[PDB]
């Protein structure tokens, strides 16, 4: 948890609009900027939050913001510039906005700001939001190459910003088909040299709830084995959807519904047959944003999420004018809101008709519950990891290209104060010890884990993270090292400009 | 949790016979009696588990055997008598098993045998079970003085041995009544100096969820201003428990079913204005045999309770022929058993019907919620307070005379490793730090609290715990103190003979 609160404010200028740079700035180190420390930490978020008068309302309306990091022989640099999207190049052309965000209309067509995340697809990296639209850019000079509409590919709708990625560089997602959700595949780039994306296919479908309203997915958990989806009671109300939407006036906030009576609905598909596995798993309502593991012990699932207790959509709580409210009205905004939990389920996969009414889950270190009822559903209880109050545990990150997938120890997260990201936290699954870095008037982004390159241990690395500190007696923001065996200060690069919320991202080694 | 496996099988020596004495035992001490401590450690129990060659099936059939250690200017004694209800005194008239038991059916008429737990009632003591039958004992020589019926005085076929005692005398208790749940107040000893049994009276009533299938209710919680009851999905078939009996051959354990899909309804009453309150709280499915304490924080009840996860009958894996089984097949045998967890839930008091779809747990303390929904539901979820992994955190008592009822921070419990009792532990329910005692091939019973008589804090005093150590090198059984603080030893009186389980009691002051 947090032991810090925020009457000054300055989590606002998480939400303040900044320049893009012409060319890279140096950051000021203090401390030591590791050696082995050789490429770039690449993330998104938005960085324009109006069209001149016409604001935007929303966090996830903001103008796509494509950020640097580079690191060298201990000297680091920062870079920026925004993606030039239709949504931005057209407002820009047309001083004004264009097209309809997340949660902000319009006035007199599906947005591409990919503000969300970026990743690799064989060569090329692609920045992302949730839309048919993905965006290849320069990672080098963060220049933008091309507009890439999955639609021409594969038959989705949209695909979440995070595709799972094996090591050989096979790229997985999921998405909503117009009714299924579809798992598609993107194979790694091969002899012949042509674009992965004309390789594309689906190669498993997930059944949906209700026939005229899909949920909203946001990620989805992977196994060498095996495919894992949540299907949360927030659903797409798609009558809202697909009716004409500059005549009422609609967002895509305005298209979100709950479903009471569901609860959450668990899903596996077998990843090498190509099959959707048909067990029933049910369990209580519950928001889903980010898995952080899944793997397989004897034959049961381990999914660990970041859970929000409720089926009101936690997207509700996310707008600009609440975040940029005063302390004491942001912490009451938030009391209503669902409560975040870190939570294991365990799903087995060898379901006997002879043990109807009993506990499944034979693990010997979990306290985990799967029930199977006569209806031949199977009731899960989770066992939590993390609970504190208002204080969500968030955007995870683990030792992912040794681990995911993979029996593992360590999460790291972003530490939620009444929805003010205001720490870093680690946490170890196994036994429930947490760690915490945490600095007053410091607003930090998700950390991103970095082995080092003769490390034995999970946890033998550092996490990078993206610090705002407003405030004086500070310089504006810093790029923060941590030590990820005890989240210690290893350094801080220090720039000297503002720096804006950030979502998602990644290192490139070099 | 435990730390400890328990290949030996010393556990059996909790279900194995014992005689009674006929006068009290020295129990010779190391360490040292704190001086403040005189009175009485009381405790029931089954001591007698054969008549003859007749034997007894479940633990909760053994004959009754009161307990008791006395204290005075640091030196301690030990004694017990069987008490002589209906069931043991025909049965060693008639040298056979007479009274069908809990899990036992008599070949060829309700049980008295009050092997659970011990009360006051004006001046008087009662021995209990759950029935109707309550007995009369003297704390002093451990003789039985009288059998009492409750149905003489007031509408119920049974009652918990677990009721609420309030500071001035005055007794509440929860019962069925063949179809609703009523609470009986038995009011102090008045200045006439008759017997308050006699003015016994139900309050208030509670409603069924099934009007031929009552929910098997082991205790209930209580504030100043509130009762709240919790009804489970483990159910009595009324269709099989009033249908001729010794035609087949049923005894209670067979009258017990496991309803599916109803989850677990809670359930308040206004204590001062008797009565009950219309509020549709629900959750998922638990077995609960002990709530913790309950409490008011504005307008929220806190409700603590001891949980198993799943809605099979926790009582199915308390046969004796189990639980004296070699400890690998204990293990074994609990795999598939409801998962033990402590749990915080919050009860809203004020239901506004424009925060539907809302969370109502605007409390700043706790991630446990309440969501109000279209239908007036309230769907609850938890805060885990404590969860090990088939280690049951049980039998809790807190500093009941003093802080029952009211905001608390400590309890103390029985750990029960795949159901052995093998630790000590102690909980702190703000913070959910714990502290545990244990010994190799050492088998304790449920901690009871005794405050320094004038501590004016929560855990100024000690725990007193009755131990079974079989296995030489040791004497058979000792009485523990524990500093409430730490739970570091601070005393044992040591007794020559074997003690079996033991299930609850009372430290009686003098
Ligand atoms: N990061 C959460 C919001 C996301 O950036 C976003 C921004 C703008 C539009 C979106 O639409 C999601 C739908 C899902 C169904 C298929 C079409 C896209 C989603
Ligand atoms: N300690 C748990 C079991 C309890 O000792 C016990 C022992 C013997 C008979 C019982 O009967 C419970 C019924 C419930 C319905 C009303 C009558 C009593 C219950
Ligand atoms: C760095 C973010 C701080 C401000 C917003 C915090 C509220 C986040 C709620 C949980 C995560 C929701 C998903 C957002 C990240 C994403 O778009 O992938
Ligand atoms: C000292 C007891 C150890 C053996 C029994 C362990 C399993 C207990 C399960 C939860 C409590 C059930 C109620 C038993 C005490 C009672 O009858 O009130
Ligand atoms: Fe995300
Ligand atoms: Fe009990």
């Amino acid at each position: 948890s947090s032991q810090v609160e925020h009457p000054a404010g300055g989590y606002k200028k998480l939400f303040e609009t900044v320049e893009e740079l012409s060319s890279p700035l140096t950051a000021h180190v203090t401390g030591r900027i590791p050696l082995w420390l050789t490429g770039s930490l690449l993330r998104c978020g938005p960085g324009l939050f109006e069209v001149g008068s016409e604001p935007f309302y929303h966090l996830f309306d903001g103008q796509a913001l494509l950020h640097k990091f580079d690191f060298k022989e201990g000297h680091v640099t920062y870079h920026r510039r925004f993606i030039r999207t239709d949504a931005y190049v057209r407002a820009m052309t047309e001083k004004r906005i264009v097209i309809t965000e997340f949660g902000t209309c319009a006035f007199p067509e599906v947005t591409d700001n990919a503000l969300v995340n970026i990743y690799p697809v064989g060569e090329d990296y692609y920045a992302c939001t949730e839309t048919n639209f993905i965006t290849k850019v320069n990672p080098e000079t963060l220049e933008t190459i091309k507009q890439v509409d999955l639609c021409n590919y594969v038959s989705v709708n949209g695909a979440t910003a995070h595709p799972h990625i094996e090591n050989d560089g096979t790229v997985y997602n999921i998405g909503n088909c117009f009714i299924a959700y579809n798992i598609v595949k993107i194979p790694p780039l091969q002899a012949d040299k042509e674009d992965p994306i004309s390789k594309s296919e689906i190669v498993v479908q997930f059944p949906c709830s209700d026939r005229f309203k899909p949920s909203y997915v946001h990620s989805f958990g992977l196994t060498p084995n095996y495919i894992v989806f949540v299907e949360t009671p927030v659903k797409i109300n798609l009558f809202k959807f697909l009716s004409s939407w500059s005549l009422w006036g609609a967002n895509y906030m305005d298209c979100f519904e709950s479903n009471e009576t569901m609860g959450v609905w668990l899903h596996i598909a077998d990843k090498k047959r190509k099959k959707y596995i048909n067990n029933k798993y049910r369990t209580s309502p519950f928001n889903l944003f980010h898995h952080i593991n899944t793997y397989e012990d004897h034959e049961f699932l381990i999914v660990d999420l970041c859970c929000w207790k409720g089926f009101e959509f936690v997207y509700n709580y996310l707008y600009l004018a609440n975040l940029r409210e005063n302390w004491e009205e942001v912490k009451k905004n938030a009391r209503k809101a669902p409560q975040p939990e870190v939570r294991r389920y365990v799903l087995p996969l060898n379901i006997d008709k002879a043990d109807t009414g009993k506990n499944l889950v034979t693990l010997p270190n979990t306290t985990a519950t799967a029930i199977l009822c006569s209806d031949e559903t199977i009731w899960l209880e989770p066992e939590v990891l993390f609970s504190g109050p208002r204080q969500a545990f968030e955007f995870p990150q683990i030792n992912y290209q040794k681990y995911g997938g993979k029996p593992y120890t360590y999460a790291y997260g972003l530490g939620l104060n009444h929805f003010v990201p205001d720490r870093l936290c680690k946490l170890n699954v196994k036994t429930k010890e947490t760690w915490v870095w945490q600095e007053p008037d410091s607003y930090p982004s998700e950390p991103i884990f970095v082995s080092h390159p003769d490390a034995l241990e999970e946890d033998d690395g550092v996490v990078l993270s993206v610090v705002v500190s407003p405030g004086a007696g500070q310089k504006p923001a810093y790029l923060l090292i941590l030590n990820a065996k005890d989240l210690s200060e290893v350094a801080r690069a220090e720039v000297e400009i503002n720096i804006p919320v950030t979502f998602h991202g990644l290192f490139k080694k070099s």
